[PDB]
């Protein structure tokens, strides 16, 4: 059946070109994106290989890491992602076919004000982003610090634009008087006066004034309890008696009504903003595999969505590995259907490893480097590292270079020299029976002393 001969892995997030007739699919668990044409035959792929990695330049040669949101700029024939674990935000160029990074920098922020340019700006766990084409904006679900940023395509400026990085569901008029809950889904409205989000975490639809950073709140959660995460369900309705549970993926049409993944109910679902009415669309909300009418239909964790001008939905049925649609015209005889995927392969493939940021001003560094079952480290070429650090002197590595233990283990004292950020290259030339960069994020937070592991097998 289809389940058994797709090659997607837990696609998270789709966007459309329709002018051009073009699907673009976030195939998450394989690193890649892939494009489509509308009936689901094969055009291009970025990241063929499926590998995790953070790399920018041709198709051939740019990696991802589980990435989730896309945005599609018809102007420039562009598309944005949201590459959710290197915690940045790319650009594929399909008139030069290459990939660049716009934003963040591989490693996860803890900045909740950001305005600095590019990848000087990091970030923390982006999930989905928009596209806002008359003041060239790129609006960013920034699902790790439960905010909304904005991303300038002009300048490169990436700062926060809502929430005050708290995680509830508070819906003031100001940016640091709202919050979001894991805000997983943002798609702009017809006038490009709101965005509407998912806000996963507290399972309520919401929409952002994009002229002054307020929100409100459409359908779902518990509108007197800002802190309760646990008003969940799944009940049809308006507003207040309205139930989800973690929706991740919503969609606003032409016409101004919503769309939405009830991700954890396993249903389409459409709202109403103006009558915050929210109707169950598809899915019997029994987690499964089934086409057909939509209403006896089964999908199992669905995600993302993306619509045609013709109204046909499509929907990344992320735990099924599959993409499916509806055409919205056909009313209460509306069906759900499978994507054939045409053409769509799978994947057919100095290492870099990232660390966690270094919060304390003084500390050790615990190196441990695994080997696999039926290997150990060779005896007469031991394995020796050396360390540099980005700004020179930024951080002092007391072992500057030398050689690793018998169990591939060595530990390095370190202390920041002042209170910016830097970065400490930790370069290992293991020989067992390769070559692995450790790139160690330093910022001063904390005065007591700090003892992270640092792993790669
Ligand atoms: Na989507």
């Amino acid at each position: 059946g289809r389940l058994a001969t797709s090659p997607l892995k837990f696609p998270g997030k789709l966007a459309i070109d329709t002018l051009n007739n073009r699907l673009f699919i976030s195939d998450s668990n394989h690193n890649r994106i892939i494009v489509t044409d509308l009936e689901g035959n094969f055009i291009v792929q970025i990241g063929s290989s499926g590998e995790e990695g953070f790399q920018d330049g041709s198709f051939e040669d740019a990696a991802f890491n589980r990435p989730q949101g896309l945005a599609y700029n018809a102007k420039k024939n562009l598309l944005y992602v949201a590459d959710t674990e290197n915690h940045a935000l790319r650009e594929i160029d399909f008139v030069n076919e290459r990939v660049q990074t716009l934003a963040g920098n591989g490693t996860k922020g803890s900045d909740y004000q950001g305005g600095r340019k590019g990848t000087k700006q990091l970030l923390n766990s982006p999930w989905d982003v928009c596209f806002e084409p008359v003041n060239e904006k790129v609006y960013i679900a920034m699902a790790g610090q439960h905010q909304i940023w904005e991303y300038s395509v002009l300048d490169g400026i990436t700062r926060v634009f809502s929430g005050n990085g708290y995680e509830r569901n508070l819906n003031g008029s100001t940016p640091q008087t709202t919050s979001f809950a894991q805000p997983s889904g943002i798609s702009l409205g017809p006038d490009l006066k709101e965005a509407y989000i998912a806000d996963s975490e507290s399972s309520s639809i919401r929409a952002l004034d994009l002229q002054t950073g307020g929100s409100r709140l459409l359908a779902g959660g518990d509108p007197y309890f800002s802190e309760n995460l646990f008003k969940f369900g799944d009940n049809d309705g308006v507003g207040a008696e309205v139930l989800l549970q973690h929706p991740l993926g919503v969609l606003c049409a032409n016409d101004g009504q919503i769309y939405l993944t009830d991700s954890y109910n396993h249903k389409i679902k459409k709202l109403d903003p103006v009558t915050k009415r929210v109707v169950t669309l598809a899915g019997t909300g029994k987690a499964g595999f089934k086409d057909g009418k939509v209403k006896g239909a089964q999908l199992s964790e669905p995600a993302g969505l993306a619509i045609t001008e013709n109204g046909r939905l499509f929907v990344a049925d992320t735990n099924n590995s599959l993409i499916r649609y509806i055409d919205l015209n056909k009313g209460e005889d509306s069906e759900i259907l499978t994507l054939e995927l045409k053409g769509v392969q799978p994947p057919t493939p100095t290492k870099i490893v990232k660390v966690d940021s270094v919060t304390s001003r003084e500390g050790d560094l615990n190196l441990k480097i695994s080997l696999p079952d039926g290997y150990h480290f060779s005896k007469e070429a031991r394995s020796k590292f050396v360390v540099d650090v980005e700004p020179e002197n930024a951080v002092a590595i007391d072992p500057t270079e030398g050689t690793l233990s018998p169990e591939g283990s060595t530990m390095l004292h370190f202390i920041q020299s002042s209170t910016s950020a830097s970065v400490g290259k930790i370069s290992c030339k293991v020989y067992y029976c390769q070559s692995v960069q450790f790139e160690v994020p330093f910022k001063v937070e904390s005065e007591l002393s700090a003892s992270p592991t640092i792993t790669f097998t």
